[PDB]
């Protein structure tokens, strides 16, 4: 008996968004010690739906200084008199032995940790949490660990945690490497599973694929465009085409034909949000039209990939971040799509790296243009770079399959046209630029015209 409810609606990471909820109640009671709780609490609203979250609690006789306001959960009488609840999360001792039971691969009634094989997990190290993670609670061991704990809990299997655990035991160099994860079962034993975190190694003096572009973009006097950051993408490409490689042949790869009528439904459904978008909604349509019957190679990918989620090590580049095409539910965020789509997604984060700039510019400060036209060379440059990588590990260049390449980069930035008008009207010029460029580019590559 603590009062969930009541504390959950104030985490960053509760999702309830506007909603009533009806209960906040524990599905599942885990005792880890006598003083830590594992709890998967069940969040119901008034539609009868309900949403569960894992949380683990950390219980003392006193008020204990070091944990804050959002730490504080509740209180409650026990065995032993009055005891305050606390986000063991916060607590170093208590995600300490979360570790710890990873690493020995653990049963604790219906949790199941697991340690990969061969791995070393730092249980020396001091825990500290993540202030940076949102949406789950990360708790980062001295320089060598991360152990991630989800917030809101699913059926079914991770993709983060299923396609870097693929990645890992392959050997592919560019993730940060699985080293364990946790998990339990959705309806008790012999149900579901249900994914509860994850460990990962932990990458210091690396830097953010998106602060390493916009730094570059953002040179002064920058007119002639350098080798320095090519050189960077050309890696960056390397790394991409590794990780498909390796998922391709772990995970299979199958033909589809190029999905119409959905990007056709994206497109619909932008053109509401955007009324800009009608004036182009003909021109999209008849492109994708033109794939109509095209047969796609598609395979397991990141699918959601931008320069957000790659980080540049000392050594490498590395993909994180693999739960997926945000928005969708699990069952879609595990199917195949062309790995055309991924590279679609790193070009599309070279276009905004550059041209966030001009969208924060008063028009007296790029009054010719001149700032726009180093943007344009700027991503055209790192763009074939990053290509040129892609083909190297590939075999084959993105850009041969031009015309799917393209209709990929239109379908996101019909999307993001959509989020601008809505959220960011400033940075719709983005995206409405990129679709009339794009049209022209599929519309070659459609002829057959493109390099
Ligand atoms: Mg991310």
């Amino acid at each position: 008996t603590l009062a969930f409810g009541d504390w959950i609606v104030h985490r960053r990471w509760y999702a309830g968004r506007s909603r009533e909820l009806v209960s906040a109640e524990p599905a599942v009671v885990t005792p880890l010690r006598d003083d830590l709780d594992h709890i998967l609490l069940d969040v119901t609203y008034t539609d009868g739906t309900v949403e569960r979250y894992q949380l683990v609690v950390r219980w003392a006789d006193s008020p204990v200084a070091g944990f804050g306001e959002a730490a504080t959960i509740g209180t409650a009488l026990g065995p032993q008199g009055e005891r305050i609840a606390y986000d063991a999360l916060f607590d170093p001792d208590a995600a300490r032995h979360l570790l710890r039971l990873v690493d020995a691969s653990a049963t604790v009634a219906d949790l199941r940790f697991t340690r990969e094989p061969g791995a070393t997990l730092p249980l020396y190290a001091p825990p500290k949490v993540s202030s940076a993670e949102q949406s789950n609670t990360s708790v980062i061991f001295g320089k060598d660990a991360m152990l991630k704990v989800f917030r809101r809990v699913t059926p079914g299997i991770n993709p983060d945690i299923e396609l870097n655990r693929v990645l890992a035991q392959a050997g592919n160099r560019h993730v940060a490497r699985l080293l364990g994860s946790f998990e339990t079962s959705w309806a008790g034993p012999g149900t579901d599973r249900c994914a509860l975190g994850m460990v990962t190694a932990f990458a210091a003096n690396s830097a953010e694929g998106w602060d390493m572009a916009t730094a570059s973009a953002r040179e002064m006097f920058a007119d002639v465009v350098g080798s320095d950051f090519a050189d960077e993408s050309y890696r960056l490409g390397n790394a991409v085409a590794s990780v498909h490689a390796t998922l391709a042949e772990a995970l299979g790869t199958s033909t589809e034909p190029f999905p119409v009528d959905t990007v056709l439904a994206r497109l619909q459904s932008a053109a509401r949000s955007a009324p800009e978008l009608a004036g182009r909604a003909a021109a999209v349509e008849e492109r994708y039209r033109r794939l109509d019957g095209r047969a796609i190679t598609v395979q397991r990918v990141h699918g959601d990939l931008h320069l957000g989620q790659v980080l540049r090590t000392p050594d490498d580049w590395l993909l994180i971040d693999f739960e997926g095409e945000p928005g969708q539910p699990l069952d879609e965020r595990r199917r195949p799509d062309s790995p055309l789509r991924d590279v679609a997604g790193v070009l599309r984060s070279f276009e905004y790296a550059a041209y966030q700039k001009l969208v924060e510019l008063a028009p007296e400060q790029d009054a010719d243009g001149r700032l726009a036209d180093r943007a344009r060379n700027w991503v055209d440059r790192n763009s074939a770079a990053f290509c040129a990588g892609y083909a190297a590990v590939a075999g084959d260049d993105p850009r041969r399959d031009g015309d799917v390449l393209a209709a990929y980069e239109l379908d996101k930035a019909v999307y993001e046209a959509a989020y601008e008008a809505r959220f960011r009207p400033s940075w719709l010029p983005i995206p409405m630029r990129s679709i009339d460029r794009i049209l022209g580019k599929l519309a070659a590559a459609l002829e057959h015209h493109h390099h």
